């Protein structure tokens, strides 16, 4: 059933491919780079969960009256969708060079392969323009409009200072141990997940229902920040105890020094002599020193207190939802929240 | 007298750094990311001509009636000229890594500085979002503030599929002689320069004017894309034969096999004897083999035929200038050329 809605939404993943690339119809000198944005976009933006896209899909239906949920109102919320499946999209192509990652679902990343390398940094910031020319070509005549384009670049931004974040407390050759802590591990995670994530799909639908409202919005937030910090916890996890066949990706955080939950974690547990042997591994390539970190975790119980926080996380983002869901369906929420919850 | 202007402009960079900053004053979590913009800032849209932002400025003080050139239609002029010089700068952090460059504007490019790295992809889309968070501080209740998002967001758009062109037209270890056509050459440089360095600051003082007409627009891209085919050409002519300590950044087209005007003007005028010494000292890191391009290239008199070409171009802008600068003041565009034109 909900595999069925998925279905439908990546059906329509041609057209918007279909789209994109009609701009050689008129003008064929550009043909060339309008082939490779093509080859950009169906390596990129195919292959995932679809799940960010496809809230967008979910909530709009939950939040329009069926009485104005005709076939256009229809695509212009299949086309949001997949404008925030490009806003992923970009922001991973360039995450796996500056993470330096191998894989991302299932195959390598884009920027790994055979002839595309650092080309990849232009082939992000066209998939990023693609967001703002599918708003143009479906959402121009719409009231919401400039809503939808000023949500997208805001959360871009909000993105962009969580991505600064999470490699400014992640040097390449430094020892930040003092400087990963909870206060700013939640700061980081706000920034380069949460809002992206979780406030941008709903805000967009909320917007396309007419609720524009900062009261609104500002509740709608609450809920779902706390949902964003929750996915990014788990996202951390499942980089060093994640099946990669499952995942599709390798795991680099204990390489790339960063500011993991599992670390955090580390650190409020660890005896003064495990503190040294997390400083002296933490942050290095060799995959002996990577081993000796995963073995300390394993130690400290960590994939235990992990699936005690994702017990207490859904029970306060449940909390969260009673108190602040109205006069939302509590469906838009409770729907997202049985999707992100294993 | 125009070095007086340029101070004045200048002498603004500060407020646009001081606001674009303040964001710490309410968030202080994400303080060290602000911090990191500041510099980011400081070091990339700061020491160049400023040409193309002044160009915003001379053109709204040409364009509006000084009745209505009041102190807050003044700063929003140079808010967008320096909009206009951010996306300059992010589009040339990007550029100079997948140039493999070494300097800009005097110093050494800010991905190769120790510690940057390619933390800088996540640095230029930080600067991107720079330019509308400045259009929402300054022009959201002006009504030709849609029509600044869009023309900001289309220029980026046409950079990029001009970006894409010239990468896929220079593959590292790829002979490309047969793909360095004129009628290709053209392309390339109307989206990665033409669009963005001479369009979008005219029109962007157009829109702010009150002159929103689709014909008037026509009529300027008419003039200006001719003005930016020059620049480049000009831009790909100093890249070999230019002074670095004047250019202030050192030449990397022949090593990167670039689809530059020279070597298309080296295939029009090259023996089938010469076009083999191309072929086997082309797109090539070693400097004995980037010698010998320069050398057939000063045997072919080249800088010849551009001094030619920059005579014949300037009298052909300045007959587009006749045909098409009316209704607007002919010194918008004169202005222009003489700066552009040394
Ligand atoms: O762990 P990251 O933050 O790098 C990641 O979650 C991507 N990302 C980037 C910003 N927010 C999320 P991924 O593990 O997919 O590589
Ligand atoms: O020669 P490029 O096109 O690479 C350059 O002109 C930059 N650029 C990029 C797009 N348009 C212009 P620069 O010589 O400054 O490195
Ligand atoms: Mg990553
Ligand atoms: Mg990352
Ligand atoms: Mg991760
Ligand atoms: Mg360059
Ligand atoms: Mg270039
Ligand atoms: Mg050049």
């Amino acid at each position: 059933v909900y595999a069925q809605e998925k279905q439908d939404f990546v059906q329509h993943f041609s057209q918007i491919v279909r789209v994109l690339t009609e701009d050689e119809m008129g003008h064929p000198e550009i043909g060339d780079a309008i082939a490779r944005l093509k080859e950009v976009l169906e390596y990129n933006a195919i292959g995932g969960k679809y799940n960010r896209g496809l809230t967008v899909v979910v909530a709009f239906r939950e939040l329009v009256e069926p009485r104005k949920q005709d076939a256009d109102s229809l695509q212009r919320a299949w086309t949001v969708g997949w404008c925030v499946e490009l806003l992923q999209a970009f922001f991973l192509v360039a995450d796996d060079i500056m993470d330096s990652s191998l894989t991302r679902r299932g195959q390598i990343c884009w920027y790994q392969k055979p002839g595309v390398g650092l080309d990849a940094i232009n082939d992000a910031n066209l998939l990023e323009a693609c967001i703002y020319r599918l708003l143009k070509l479906y959402c121009r005549e719409q009231p919401y409009y400039l809503n939808l384009i000023e949500l997208f670049l805001q959360s871009s931004y909000q993105t962009e200072i969580g991505q600064t974040l999470d490699l400014l407390t992640a040097p390449q050759g430094n020892v930040d141990l003092v400087r990963f802590t909870e206060k700013r591990y939640k700061s980081i995670v706000k920034y380069k997940t949460a809002f992206a994530s979780f406030y941008l799909p709903i805000a967009a639908a909320m917007y396309m229902a007419g609720i524009d409202g900062e009261k609104e919005h500002a509740n709608a937030k609450k809920i779902l920040l706390e949902m964003g910090e929750f996915f990014q916890i788990q996202d951390d996890y499942l980089d060093l105890f994640g099946d990669p066949s499952v995942t599709g990706k390798i795991g680099t955080d204990i390489q790339d020094n960063k500011c993991s939950w599992l670390v955090v974690q580390c650190l409020q547990r660890a005896t003064p002599e495990q503190y040294q042997i997390l400083k002296e591994n933490y942050g290095q390539k060799e995959a002996e020193k990577v081993a000796r970190v995963k073995a300390l975790y394993e130690e400290l119980d960590l994939p235990a207190v992990f699936l005690q926080y994702e017990e207490d996380s859904y029970s306060h983002i449940m909390a969260l939802i009673e108190q602040y869901a109205a006069p939302l369906p509590p469906a838009v929420f409770l729907g997202l929240a049985r999707k992100i919850y294993k």
